[PDB]
């Protein structure tokens, strides 16, 4: 029954773009310094969590910036549960048409 009562695992974060893309933006990208955090709790809870979804609104995003996002899950203790995310915005600009 496992005498020990201590365990830790890693759950990569998955960002899902939510909202309509700005008409003045061709495309948006995102990155992370680690994109991985340590969780502590029962093995059953860990087996249930395969990853942490972190949705972000891009509709209000029209310029390059970064925001701190806190992660929480019921059944495990997420810590530091904080990561920095940089959102680069690409400005649309016409150019020479592709010959191909």
């Amino acid at each position: 029954k496992i005498s020990l009562r201590k365990l830790s695992k890693s759950v990569p974060v998955k960002l899902e773009l939510t909202g309509d893309k700005a008409s003045n933006v061709s495309s948006i990208s995102y990155s992370f310094d680690r994109g991985h955090v340590t969780i502590v709790g029962s093995q059953e809870a860990m087996d249930k969590i395969d990853s942490i979804t972190v949705p972000v609104d891009i509709s209000q995003v029209t310029e390059d910036t970064s925001k701190t996002l806190e992660l929480k899950a019921e059944g495990v203790t997420v810590q530091p549960s904080t990561v920095k995310v940089n959102l680069k915005v690409t400005q649309k600009l016409e150019h020479h048409h592709h010959h191909h």
